[PDB]
Parts: C-alpha cells; structure tokens; sequence
C-alpha cells in the first residue's frame, strides 16, 4: 500500500545527475487541487532519510490547535536501495567550495542552484493553484552546513534556514569565515533555526561498552565539538542586521542520529504555524 | 511522470478483536533486508498504539539507526491503528481502547483490558507468524496521551506482559487521576522498565504571534488543569525505589508541545529499547 497524499519523480541537474524528489501535502486534502492560495513549503536535503518523518509530523499537526492549514513537504534525495544516504553524492552536494577540500567536495552552490532553478519550479508546476507563501531549507549534518552556507552566501533565496546539528567542524571551521562576512556586511531579513542533541558532544557510556571504546567516542565528540561550535556561531550572529530571528534548541538525551526526528518535526512545525518569529 | 511513494520493507494487515472491532496492523523491518524472511534469530519488537499517527516516524527512525555506530541489527516495528482515511486518529475507538475501567467513566470509555488482551492474544501471534525464523527477544509497549495512560495501566496491572513500557505525555489527569490508585497498589505489593516523557510547552505553553490574551489565558487554564509535567514527575517520584521496577527513565523535551513531542519520544523509545538494553539501574 503506497503513502496517501504524496508522490515522487526524478529530476536531473544541469550535469545530468539524477535526484529523487518526494512531495507530500496535507492529509485532509482529497486531491492536490484541494489547496488554494498561499502555502508554506520546506525543502529537505538527504531526502530519503527524512521524507516519511517530516510527512507524518506535518500530518500530525492537523490534530493540534495551532494548525493553520499545513504546507508542502519536499524531500530532495537520491536513487537508493536498502539505505538512506549516498555518501559520495551528498559529500559534494552539501559542502561549500574551499581550496584545500579533497576531491568530491565543494558542490554546494551547484546543488543550491539545482534546488532554486529545477526543484522549486517543478514542485510549483505540480500545484498550479497555490502560491509559495514562504520557503524553508532544512538540512542535517553536512545538510546543516549547507543550510548555514545558503544563509551566509544567498540569504534572499529562502525565508527560513534550519540547521540541524550542523557540521561546523568540517574543513577547519570554514563556515565561520562566511559567518563573519555575513555579519560584517551592512544591509526583509531571513530567520535561522539551529539545534543539536545533548549526547553529541557529551555522550554517556553504553550498557555493553568498555572504557577504551568510550574514551575514543568522547575524544571524537570533543574534536567535532557540536554544541560549543553551534553556540559560538549563534553568539556570533547575535544582534545581526541581516537576520530577523535566531532560534537555538538543545534536545535532551538525543544523539546525532536520533535528534533528526526531533529537529525536522519541530522545524516544519515552527515554520508552518509560528511565522513570523519574534526577534 | 510522478508515481505514488512506495514504503519498502513493510506490510499492513487487518485484525479483529474478540468483540469483532477492526484494527489496522502496520509492520516494518530493517531496510537493509532483501526480504521479510531475511532476518533470523532474536530481535526486539515495539508495539505502538495510535498506530496510524506514529508508524512512518517509528519506521524511518529505526531505519536511520542503521547509519549510527550502536546499530545491532535493528528490530521490528508494530503499529496498532484503525481503518482511517484523511486523518491519523479515531477519537471514538481510542477513547475506549486506551482508558482503564472505572465506575464513574462515561459511555465509550474503560476498554483498556480488552485492548491489551487483543495485543497479547491476537497481534503478537499474528506478527510471530509473519516472522517464523525470528524469536521475540524482548517486547516494548509505546503510547502517547491516552496511549501513555494505557502503557502505565499495563505496567501496574499486567507488569510481566511486556519488558518495557514507554509512556509519552501520559494523560494522568483523566478521570480525577484514577491511575494513581493502580500506581499505589503496584508499589505496595526480572522486573520491567519504564520510560516517561513530556514536552516543556505542554503545562507551560508560550503565547502565539497575534494571539489575544483571552485566548492565551484559556490555553493556560487547560494546561494548568491537565498538569502534564507535574503529574508525570509526581508519578515518577512515587515509583522511584520500587521493588517491581528495574529502571525508570524520565525526559523533558525543550520547546515541544503535546503533538510535536511525539516525534522525539517514539524515536528515543525505540532507539534505547533496540540498542541500549538492558538499561542502567535508575
Ligand atoms: C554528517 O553528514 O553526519 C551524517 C552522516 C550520515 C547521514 C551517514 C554516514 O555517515 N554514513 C552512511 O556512513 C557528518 C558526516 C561526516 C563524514 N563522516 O561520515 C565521518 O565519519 C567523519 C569523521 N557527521 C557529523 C558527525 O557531523
Ligand atoms: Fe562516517
Ligand atoms: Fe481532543
């Protein structure tokens, strides 16, 4: 039995690389044509890994009291079989260009161009009767790095950026350069949502785990520095002229993988129902 | 030419209870399996009530664990829902199925024992039949709101029925805190584990944008009466140092409401039960 009120299709970028675009719309709709007028839309990178959660989370909002009509979910993924991630494809698509970056990295701007010039029009054609009230870009890990990169380099492209556990550590904190250029530049501003799990930088010991293995995980966690890097960036963006609102959340007892469920669920909830955010 | 979205490594089937009331059972298994009959040996299983609302989240969250370091083959998801179209809840059915029996309960309530019997005597065998080569290593019961009230009711009245009980934002308020009677009886008389959770904005909701004060005060009135966080903490406090409880985990999710927290609790629930068993003696 297929998912209700959803569809998927393949788009190729300008270089002939395929993408699986998965789309869902409010469950109470009979057809796609049911929806009229302005609706919010969210674009989710690593689409395969999060489409179903974001879809069901959006449907669950129908029962909530602050439901305003819902919005369109767009998951941008890859053709996969028996797994949720394409390590090779995402490594290029989600990381910004740098001089010292190894091969198969630094294709963020190519991928963002694809989203704006291919995915957005394609989805808009599937809903001719509706207009895009506002657009959100969600990503987790390298996806979050892409979200931050998109904000700092093309802030007008999207209304809201949602960086779930962003890989700020990547490439000797290259994103902090762009963050500095963003704040130092002086000039409606978009919003930013940052989040991370509490067990990312400070993980507890597993039931089966021994000391050496645990110490190795702690050393890794310390190097990646998920929470502190995010706070450093958030403190850096505090009182910025080019940013309307900045929301930051720490999810208690959540690891890098588990927090994805929380961040994507709240991300679209806030964006759909609680727009605009207070300063 | 767009197509419908297929859900891989999953199937659904309908079951009747003894009373002849229909249920939609939705099952999923690890994504890396070629077939349903790929897996063998002991695997953990989680039963999720209000199945329609939580199946896809639990399914995909379980699949996401494959990428994590602490993956141990995964487990089986079982969502116990209803035949529905255009919504994720059946208010009438769930009102009966998820609430315990009391003398002062209105019409259409107090059918928890009927539903729990259905889970043990119908759902469990039906799932076991579909996975012959799999043995049920351990069983968890998850529920949210009334579902959490059912999970607590199940723990206090039939503790040996499941190994782990996960109560997400349990409706302890229901029927003048009638669950506290069962809770008191339980403590006063190995052991199963309990996972309790709630959202921070449930009992203390912030004001929405362009919300009239009158409307906001009405929401605060409800929040105060339902007393989600305090009731849960009060119940947890009572159960602490109980002989018939191995471990008790309690979490509060920052900036989460009654609906949104469901995503977190179900994800946390299956994660810990699948990967971090057995729990520390807390
Ligand atoms: C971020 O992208 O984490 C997500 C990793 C995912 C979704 C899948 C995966 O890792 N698979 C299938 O192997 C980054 C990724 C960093 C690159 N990496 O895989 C490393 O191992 C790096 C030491 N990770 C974080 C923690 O931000
Ligand atoms: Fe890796
Ligand atoms: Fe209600």
């Amino acid at each position: 039995v297929p998912l209700p009120n959803s569809e998927q299709f393949y788009l190729e970028n300008d270089r002939g690389e395929p993408y699986l675009i998965q789309v869902s719309w409010p469950l109470h709709w009979e057809d796609k044509q049911t929806g009229r007028g302005p609706l919010p839309i969210i674009y989710i990178v690593d689409g395969n890994a999060l489409f179903l959660t974001a879809t069901e989370a959006a449907w669950r909002r129908a029962a909530a009291s602050h439901f305003a009509g819902g919005g369109i979910i767009v998951a941008i993924g890859y053709p996969l079989k028996g797994k949720l991630y394409d390590a090779r494809r995402r490594s290029f698509d989600l990381t910004p260009p740098t001089a010292c970056a190894p091969v198969g990295y630094g294709g963020a701007d190519v991928f963002l161009d694809f989203i704006e010039n291919s995915v957005r029009p394609a989805v808009q054609a599937r809903f001719p009767q509706v207009s895009l009230a506002r657009e959100a870009l969600y990503g987790h890990s390298y996806g979050g790095l892409l979200a931050l990169h998109a904000l700092f380099t093309r802030p007008q492209s999207f209304d809201c950026y949602i960086a779930s556990s962003p890989s700020i550590w990547w490439n000797s904190l290259c994103i902090l350069h762009e963050a500095k250029a963003f704040v130092e530049t002086k000039k409606q501003s978009p919003s930013l949502m940052v989040s991370w799990g509490s067990w990312e930088q400070h993980p507890p010991r597993w039931a089966d785990e021994l000391l050496d293995h645990y110490e190795a995980r702690k050393r890794t966690a310390a190097e990646l520095r998920m929470a502190d890097n995010a706070l450093d960036l958030c403190a850096m963006l505090h009182g910025c002229s080019r940013l309307h609102a900045l929301i930051k959340t720490e999810y208690e007892g959540e690891d890098h993988t588990s927090v994805m469920s929380c961040s994507v669920s709240r991300g679209l909830t806030m964006f759909f129902e609680d727009w605009p955010f207070h300063q």
